[PDB]
């Protein structure tokens, strides 16, 4: 075991903004809850695309680097019973309208317990969100046989200098394990950081930055 | 012929925010520049995947409408010896980048004239950039054997009522020459409101409303 | 359209404070009174009717078949209906008499008539004038389609707030665009500018119908 | 197994109850007044909550033991290492208590006079890493108990209450648990609740 | 974070002495020495000195079988990470405690260019003392390093960041870095760790406790 973890923080002023703008027409349309979730799982999908490192897997047995280039993201919906990690396949061909219906989908069989053996392996990455309870900051630990896991936290209103000027925002502080064996730690500073800048900004997913 | 043409109003601020902070990135990234015209394009791509009528076209032939699944937009692109209207195909499949990357390699094919017919045919929405020469608006002209299109023009700085203030914002004409024939009032009107909304917020696109 | 008739569709903005404001504090006695709604429809139907008075040229139809133009008296406003199957355009007939109420009467039951399909084709053409909406699907401004064999249609829009030059103050002010497509084979510039104007007149300040300038 | 997670405290009534109540102190029970009874109650607090957190696993057999009574380890220093004396039922002891447990436990230890049956039987463990002024870290479980809550020093930092930046004192708390036993989401509120416990005392009143 | 003994504690460090000191004297450097000024020979000063007092910290646990005795070196040597494409290295720096903080940048900055050329020798990669993680690159937050065997401690790179922060009492906006040290517990004691985390980032915002 050799887990390595990197935080940040997130400025979580402008999605909060489009879901506050946009909540109304989605949920008229799409019957569907606005939520943060989806801008995680959609900018981390992108900066996996980005750096591919991140999900690959070096296989114990014969010491050599297993790439993947599929990208399923597994979200934690865990029940009061206990932890459960339901997966989302090809999450890079999807939108903020879909992934929203996937978690609810899968939230839907995990209270109902559909939630089948298949559908907790095979995942790519893993976007445990602690924040739904209040926490800062954590070190989550890294999902076997997965390379890495981002940690969502909770989101607090906390000064932040802009342009040498403090300003109340709300900021998350984001978490990310990674194994040191394969990911060296400029590959996952840099991972972190794009997903960072891909959920600060929505619109660089469309400008492939 | 039987042409008939509808207006509205769009306002470029977050083009012009994201074209203000997107520039350097862009440039190191890509090797290329960020335009107003990508936004344009994948507005009219969103509409039209949105609303199949005006992606359709009657064949003077049989009397038939023609559902197409594909879009494929007829940007013009300006030459000094004369206005020619390329065509990018499968605008549904392909971010601003993509969009970018494409008109640049047409652009830099059209100067030196090396563009085969091959790459002339087979349109289904046109856009004419009338913004290069300063015009207010008017009714632009299609290009058979299409249906509708889109006629942008120059962004000017008027002001403008957000919230009963009085502010100078960057706005600019929108036209919306479609044929009477096949689509009627509501989705010649709806179509421009959809396009006039993706080109305020990208984000839109992103969400899918 | 464009080539195939004479549209030389002519624009108008028309402010929209009067009636705005008169419905705000009007709107509670007329749902007290006779229980509808109160809208701007019956005001825009209204100052057709008597722009159309005033100017019996715009009124009066061409005959292609003959080159007689025919002056047709009685106001037939034929409005327009978002149905959830495309549109439908029923008539209402007489305008002349009804002053506000009767014409809202009128709209609502059709209205009612066309969302249950019941609109028989008795009470659907002979129009001598035509109002379109483009204003429920917010359209600044656009160029409407003749109905046939009328010589005319309004084609008025959505209602956008936009400041607007009062007295050299800019100041923020509900405006509209209205639109009127004529034939230019029989209305002239002068006829349709000031059958527009007129009409901005008798909606800007709704007295003007009963002082009738 | 060991893994943390942190959080942050205002440590705002605690200084004013320091402020107006140390002179009572001095001259009531002859001790000096400090903010370590506050966390020892609050953490007894949120193990009376939480049961998990106060069990263990048991290698010898592989069972989970729980244990009813509760006994936070306080760290100690003294110039020869790191002595960690448990003081032993804390459920049954308020502030004046804690502090008399800890009094006794520092004068003894600096004597070279703490016997051997005062080190062990310990169920939950807190390290005071604030008296020599560390900002966060990571604070090591010492066997056989399955979590620890480490404090760092109060620091005097802007936050943003109710919308407006003002300077609060502030700590950041941390415990490490196994998550072998312990959940996430055990954790996360068995920490907002101490959170809760010291930032308010009247909590610990109310029993919420 | 298992491994062996792993922990890791953070702090801070203020960063606006460092920058005012630099604002003023690049010219002179660059005139006189030819090289510019950067942060490292700062923060692996701030190190050294922080060494010479508790030696704890350098003495590394080796005999047969590991764990038997301490040893103690009296010599000082930091192994600073510089990144490259081809996978980070750490150069070290040999009897660098009588050395300056310019003797710390010609010693590192033509180093620098030593590996930018591939012109290494192992010879120069002996296991010395300590290792200061060079991290120096990507703006971020905290990171968790993992003791660069045999070495015991490790220092951080984090990055400048403008944070509203209470200053006597009142708020004013500087720019901060955030550090850690990954100590292995074995023969190393948690309250000593906090002390030199503290002076490391003590000698660092007053630069002139380094002449004290």
């Amino acid at each position: 075991c050799a887990m390595l973890t990197t935080f940040n923080e997130v400025d979580m002023s402008n999605i909060q903004e489009m879901r506050a703008r946009h909540k109304d027409a989605f949920l008229k349309k799409h019957n569907l809850k606005l939520g943060f979730m989806s801008a995680f799982v959609k900018a981390s999908a992108f900066a996996l695309q980005e750096q591919p490192v991140v999900n690959a897997v070096i296989d114990d047995a014969t010491k050599e680097v297993v790439y993947r280039d599929y990208i399923d993201i597994s979200v934690a919906v865990a029940t009061p019973r206990g932890l459960v990690v339901p997966v989302i396949r090809n999450v890079e061909t999807m939108n903020y309208a879909d992934i929203e219906r996937t978690i609810n989908e899968l939230g839907e069989k995990a209270r109902k317990n559909e939630l089948a053996i298949e559908d907790m392996d095979g995942g790519t990455f893993t976007i445990s969100n602690g924040g739904v309870f209040g926490s800062l900051f954590g070190t989550p630990i890294i999902n076997p046989p997965q390379s890495a896991i981002l940690g969502m936290h909770g989101i607090f209103d906390r000064p932040v200098a802009v342009g040498g000027k403090v300003e109340v925002r709300p900021m998350m502080y984001v978490a990310l394990t990674y194994d040191h064996r394969l990911i060296d730690g400029r590959e996952a500073v840099t991972f972190l950081r794009k997903i960072k800048a891909a959920v600060e900004d929505p619109r660089v997913l469309l400008l492939d930055l």
